[PDB]
């Protein structure tokens, strides 16, 4: 049970948690309610484990996509901000914290990919994707490349794919249509084809990952890269004088990067829901308080208009917000994991030639909502000899283990049926798989499996 009359806040260690504790002490001085800020490791996965038992912090700070898994299991309380208060934040940020028509969190920061260019190598960055092939040739003579970014994660490839009509799931009313996928339309085909053509014409390498791309730009080897505000810190310790601008257009249409919103949710089992609402709306989500945490460690672009026009004087933050408003809200539904699985396979296969563009996107279209691939990954991430112990630690009842064992003959088929029946009784996103592997003493399997999501 949670201590009543007290606020416990959980925020990641990479955020300004000292500045947040400053706003909590100011809240304690005016109300007499102690606000303790904690930054536990593996924070996004211990919260749903402790919140499932009715314990945990009163407020949780994390990206909005994970809050969909929390809300579908009922771990986050519905918030009721006044219509005048909702007007104080940018309108699209409220779309990222809405689940089943209910608002489940308060938006804090806004995050999106931007085009990062070397100002010394490139005083006038290209406005369109189509200028890049020609400039790369004029630049490859001098030993450098025009553009280098992570081609291994579809998150970095999506802005081009979505520019001319691509999308994950269509959002209408207050729901995502899982049977309306937009990775196989003409817009996605053209975007992925342009990317593959860049590789076939040897303007990019299909094997370029995140570490290769960041090192090449920070050492002046390439003129441009595609990255978010999280990478700004490494570029300043580097000797490169860089700028951050809008992403290039494709067929006259803007690039559409996925938008992530740092959000603050309230524990559904917290007896201090009203005190938490008072702290977030009146003390944190103001120009001061948001500045208090920003001076500890920057937030980048924020959802508060008044303080963002403040932060937007930084042209890099202004480009982050501009690319965000041209982009798409990252959906918070569980099918987004299968979407990433399907799209990552498609981009990698199309970039390597294993699949044609339309065959890769046709497969990703069908696989976009199929979750089987993630369950089969779990089966090969756990030693076969420890499977029943792993299934037991996950919480699958013994009566269910025995029911699968007596009717299913082969070993692999038993494993999948157990995981399938466990998934139908406990929905994903609560970190139960990783939590189960750590208690089994298999922290290497958990760590290695956790890094691949």
């Amino acid at each position: 049970k949670i201590e009543e009359g007290k606020l416990v806040i959980w925020i990641n260690g990479d955020k300004g948690y000292n500045g947040l504790a400053e706003v909590g002490k100011k809240f304690e001085k005016d109300t007499g309610i102690k606000v303790t800020v904690e930054h536990p490791d593996k924070l996004e996965e211990k919260f749903p484990q402790v919140a499932a038992t009715g314990d945990g912090p009163d407020i949780i700070f994390w990206a909005h996509d994970r809050f969909g898994g929390y809300a579908q299991s009922g771990l986050l309380a519905e918030i009721t901000p006044a219509a005048a208060f909702q007007d104080k934040l940018y309108p699209f940020t409220w779309d990222a914290v809405r689940y089943n028509g209910k608002l489940i969190a308060y938006p804090i920061a806004v995050e999106a990919l931007s085009l990062i260019y070397n100002k010394d190598l490139l005083p006038n960055p290209p406005k369109t994707w189509e200028e890049i092939p020609a400039l790369d040739k004029e630049l490859k003579a001098k030993g450098k490349s025009a553009l280098m970014f992570n081609l291994q994660e579809p998150y970095f490839t999506w802005p081009l794919i979505a520019a001319d009509g691509g999308y994950a799931f269509k959002y209408a009313a207050g729901k995502y249509d899982i049977k309306d996928v937009g990775v196989d339309n003409a817009g996605a085909k053209a975007g992925l084809t342009f990317l593959v053509d860049l590789i076939k014409n040897k303007h990019m390498n299909a094997d370029t990952d995140y570490s290769i791309a960041e090192a090449a730009f920070n050492k002046g080897e390439t003129a441009m890269t595609i990255n978010g505000p999280w990478a700004w810190s490494n570029i300043d310790t580097s000797a490169v004088n860089y700028g951050v601008t809008v992403l290039p257009t494709f067929k006259g249409q803007p690039s559409k990067p996925f938008v992530g919103v740092l959000s603050a949710g309230i524990n559904a089992a917290s007896p201090n829901k009203e005190l938490a609402k008072e702290f977030l709306e009146n003390y944190l989500l103001t120009d001061e308080g948001l500045e208090a945490v920003n001076k500890d460690k920057p937030l980048g672009a924020v959802a508060l208009k008044s303080y963002e026009e403040e932060l937007a004087k930084d042209p890099r933050i202004a480009a982050t917000m501009e690319n965000a408003q041209k982009g798409e809200i990252m959906p918070n539904i569980p099918q987004m994991s299968a979407f990433w699985y399907a799209v990552r396979t498609a981009v990698i296969n199309a970039a390597s030639g294993r699949q044609t563009v339309d065959a890769a996107l046709a497969a990703a279209q069908t696989n976009a909502a199929r979750a089987a691939a993630q369950l089969y990954d779990v089966m090969d991430a756990v030693p076969a000899r420890r499977w029943k112990e792993f299934v037991r630690t996950l919480g699958l009842r013994e009566a269910e283990i025995e029911a699968v064992e007596v009717e299913i003959c082969r070993f692999r088929d038993q494993q999948y049926e157990m995981l399938k029946r466990w998934r139908q009784q406990q929905p994903a996103g609560l970190g139960a798989i990783y939590a189960a592997l750590e208690r089994m003493g298999l922290e290497g399997c958990a760590e290695d499996l956790r890094s691949r999501l």
